[PDB]
């Protein structure tokens, strides 16, 4: 069976379509999203990320920033300034050098391969079978090199990447926006852990097109965490006099608490940050209000509107021209974000229902099912049918059908006719092809007579007219006096 994988900058997610529903699969730790992190032993996911504070030089993350790019790419030269691990050119490509005290050099797609191996190892456990096929998502702005590099990361991990799909397109498919009538302008607002992407999608009768894209490559949920961590470190110093910044474990534990507290503030107006051994055996427990969280981050929040205005004016659209707003990324749970977006679109409510950090993985899994042979319902048999309507002329030049259009061949169909006059001694069978009610508007294929009808009043004699089509398309029309056994036939080609 084939799975859907969201391979994100900061977190990755895996889903699958089974028993008429998509299932987002939790990992060994029970988390439905896995950090895109790799760190004597080799660690992948939550374990690797927990090591960052103590061993930054040899903890690899944000490989998606480098994948399928050249060393002299201004984006690469900019990003390597703030990455703690060693990035070196080799044949014009950026390579990551870490200490396993063995030193090793990894291509970005090799780090991504390890992350995909973990997501593959998450789905196999749940399903109880080996996973060999996947639909993998990429940002809409990815070029062929970045798409191929992502394909190669799947191949190294032992997956047949059937399709590579745009992240905004996958989000739209999760909300079933592909299964509506007419044309729709859709904005995708994607605020992830480390990246902000805005995408203007057009859908005209099932067909998706990415009109324009914008955002900020260095804005995400983790920037909101940093602002809160700053606040509580400053406050703890003021409350006590202990500076905590250089205590690896203190910052590690504070980050965990701020992440969970932030998520609670998406549901409630107050959350408690409780650390048990914060610094030198001292406990720390404080309340963070929603109001205080919003105050610390309001300028970051307001900055997400600027790229939204740019995609609109780059695509020659007004706010009014937008039909749907789809929210993607964990950070779009933040009530103030949803409030700002709604305010921006003069009272229009963004689309919600799917957990916004699972939306891309959900949509990937839907397309996965569409290419999955496991979802087999029932088989078809081709029918041989007659493309034309065949019949005979009745009193008044009326078209009486014996073989309707799309009747299956071979066939034998009989209808009973009688005389239109008292002691009528003969019938003329006039064979017609066409759809019109008067035979004058239809095509004559031929005629024959049936003579020697014994005398009787009108409507009393009983004649069976039979139309026979065999395999060759040979039409054979028979008229039989059922009373006597009198017969005549014609064969039309």
């Amino acid at each position: 069976t084939v799975v859907g994988i969201d391979l994100g900058t900061t977190y990755s997610c895996v889903g699958v379509f089974k028993n008429g529903r998509v299932e987002i699969i939790a990992n060994d730790q029970g988390n439905r999203i896995t950090p895109s992190y790799v760190a004597g032993e080799r660690l992948i996911g939550d374990a690797a990320k927990n090591q960052l504070t103590s061993n930054p030089e040899n903890t690899v993350f944000d490989a998606k920033r480098l994948i399928g790019r050249t060393w002299n790419d201004p984006s690469v030269q900019q990003d390597i300034k703030f990455l703690p691990f060693k990035v070196v050119e080799k044949k014009t490509k950026p390579y990551i050098q870490v200490d396993i005290g063995q030193t090793k050099t990894f291509a970005p797609e090799e780090i991504s391969a390890m992350v995909l191996t973990k997501m593959k190892e998450t789905a196999e456990a749940y399903l109880g079978k080996k996973v060999t096929h996947a639909v993998v998502t990429v940002p809409a702005y990815f070029n062929d090199a970045q798409r191929q590099a992502t394909k190669d990361a799947g191949t190294i991990a032992g997956l047949n990447v059937m399709r590579i799909i745009n992240e905004p397109t996958a989000a739209a498919i999760a909300y079933g926006l592909d299964k509506r009538e007419g044309e729709k302008n859709i904005l995708v607002f994607d605020l992830g852990g480390g990246t902000f992407d805005v995408s203007l999608l057009t859908i005209d009768n099932g067909v998706f097109e990415v009109v324009a894209t914008n955002g900020d490559t260095h804005l995400g949920g983790e920037d909101f965490d940093q602002r809160v961590m700053e606040h509580f470190i400053k406050l703890y110093k003021k409350k006590t006099g202990k500076d905590v910044r250089k205590d690896n474990r203190a910052v590690q534990k504070l980050r965990r608490e701020v992440e969970k507290a932030k998520r609670a503030l998406s549901s409630q107006h107050q959350a408690r940050i409780e650390i048990e051994s914060f610094f030198e055996g001292e406990d720390f427990s404080e309340t963070l209000t929603r109001a205080k969280f919003e105050e610390l981050n309001m300028d970051l929040f307001r900055s997400t509107m600027k790229p939204v205005q740019k995609v609109l004016e780059d695509s020659d659209l007004k706010k009014s021209d937008i039909d749907e707003i789809v929210l993607v990324g964990g950070s779009t749970r933040i009530p103030k974000i949803q409030q700002l977006v709604k305010e921006f679109f003069n009272g229009k409510e963004p689309s919600r229902g799917i957990n916004p950090d699972e939306a891309v993985a959900y949509g990937a899994a839907v397309q996965a099912g569409v290419l999955s042979g496991d979802q087999d319902t029932g088989d078809l048999v081709l029918l041989d049918v007659c493309p034309l309507t065949l019949g005979i002329e009745t009193v008044g030049g009326v078209m009486t059908k014996l073989i309707p259009r799309n009747t299956v061949v071979p066939t034998k169909k009989s209808q009973i006719f009688s005389t239109a006059s008292d002691n009528q001694p003969t019938f003329t069978i006039k064979v017609y092809e066409g759809e019109r009610p008067l035979t004058k508007d239809n095509h004559l294929l031929g005629t024959f007579d049936l003579t020697g009808i014994p005398p009787a009043p009108r409507g009393v004699p009983q004649i069976e007219v039979t139309f026979e089509i065999d395999v060759n398309g040979i039409l054979r029309v028979t008229a039989e006096d059922k009373g006597t056994g009198n017969k005549n036939k014609i064969t039309i080609t």
